[PDB]
DNA sequence: ACTGGGAATTTCCAGTGA
DNA sequence: TCACTGGAAATTCCCAGT
């Protein structure tokens, strides 16, 4: 038998709380989740139907995918790793009640002493490869799976990965959005100013893409022109076609080059200019 | 009795308190009429002597009673949260080039108090009764403690001297007000033109768009929701107090922070005609 | 008592003309 | 050169709702 996650986690979206804050860290939410239709991290296992047992723990988010300093918390939570019977009437399972501890960078050292003493080590790193830099600010789902083989003896399922979870704290990995902007429409010939206000950004890793039917541009700025990581000035770019008649409607949104990311699109008419 | 006079008193707003994590030293406490080019420091001038001894200077209270602030002071010939320093002989006017103010923690207060009371830092003599209450950590003030010499050699105390309030830039409420940028500077005198206006750090609880003008005053019309991440204000310009006008009037923009009255730098808006 | 989210408090970091 | 200078990030707190 294997695993097969059916419902990944949501990526973004969730802030990893503290201890201090003492309130757990809520629940992660599936993938496919909404306000209408709540759905949670689901697995399906292939093969068995049966009773069984799962171990859910965090581990980092490239190889080797040693466990995570961070702490699974909630129902049926110890040590920093969920863990509790499955169903053996049904192959499908979902866990309602999943929630990120984040640990603190002085307490690293202890977090990672508490992983190895507790036998948290889902791909069996060795200690000396578990040495270096840790994200803090994404980690993976690490379903282990223990069945019963035909005989009736324990059986351990290949460990599989969900997407990575990102803190949406990190501007490098949070979801993009515009929330207020001064100017909607300009010349087609391009350079209106533009001032932009939205979620936190990093300066050097952001750009205004403006798009329409086979046609793409970015705004002009320079890093000195992000204030505080939540305001953009910029220069629009001209509008392919420099002798429009009437308005024409593109879509602005933020794009994050390193991960290709973009915001919601919002409405942008490009005018006619009669000259200057 | 010789005196101490404060000729160049700090510069209120625009350092920070850094904390013991960033480093030992802190920098140094500019001058009120510091302005880069001409760089200037804390001096003080000791009328009526000149000769052999010390200055001590401490950190004290913003308001009366004066006690020993729990902030320290940090940097050359400093020790224990104070400076320490012979008297230079030759000459009756002093600088202090490297003043650096380091703020404790919250939870380090009682600490600090207590190295305040050991080391006998306590200018004014306040008892230890009234060294409980509330202390003010964005805000400080300089104490100035010259010991000089009588014909014999006998230590004497003068007077000591309190300096203007220093200010945490890095805390929100004592922050300098800054505009940074604005999309327009100038508008109908009618109003309702809208400003995006960056800023340094504020509390939008606490915040005002002021225009002014020869004989005149109003505010920009915003509430607290338009106020984006504490650096973004989103407002409408008032009406001027002449709708017809006729030709263009300048006035001054400021932020204001009402709870202190404090005022940014003016930037120039221009009223126009319809 | 458990969350969603803004901000206060404390810590860290890149560059800076030198 | 590297001790400063601001910008960013990490950690803690708090209010306002269920």
């Amino acid at each position: 038998p294997y695993v097969e996650i059916i419902e990944q986690p949501k990526q973004r979206g969730m802030r990893f709380r503290y201890k201090c804050e003492g309130r757990s860290a809520g629940s992660i939410p599936g993938e496919r989740s909404t306000d209408t239709t709540k759905t949670h991290p689901t697995i399906k296992i292939n093969g068995y139907t049966g009773p069984g047992t799962v171990r859910i723990s965090l581990v980092t988010k490239d190889p080797p995918h040693r466990p995570h300093p961070h702490e699974l918390v909630g129902k049926d939570c110890r040590d920093g790793y969920y863990e509790a019977d499955l169903c053996p009437d049904r192959s499908i399972h979902s866990f309602q009640n999943l929630g990120i501890q984040c640990v603190k960078k002085r307490d690293l050292e202890q977090a990672i002493s508490q992983r190895i003493q507790t036998n948290n080590n889902p791909f069996h790193v060795p200690i000396e490869e578990q040495r270096g830099d840790y994200d803090l600010n994404a980690v993976r789902l690490c379903f282990q799976v223990t069945v019963r083989d035909p005989a009736g003896r324990p059986l351990l399922l290949t460990p599989v990965l969900s997407h990575p979870i990102f803190d949406n704290r990190a501007p490098n990995t949070a979801e993009l959005k515009i929330c207020r902007v001064n100017r909607n429409s300009g010349s087609c010939l391009g350079g209106d100013e533009i001032f932009l206000l939205c979620d936190k950004v990093q300066k050097e890793d952001i750009e205004v893409y403006f798009t329409g039917p086979g046609w793409e541009a970015r705004g002009s700025f320079s890093q000195a022109d992000v204030h505080r990581q939540v305001a953009i000035v910029f220069r629009t770019p001209p509008y392919a076609d420099p002798s429009l008649q009437a308005p024409v409607r593109v879509s602005m949104q933020l794009r994050r080059p390193s991960d290709r990311e973009l915001s919601e699109p919002m409405e942008f008419q490009y005018l006619p200019d009669t000259d200057d």
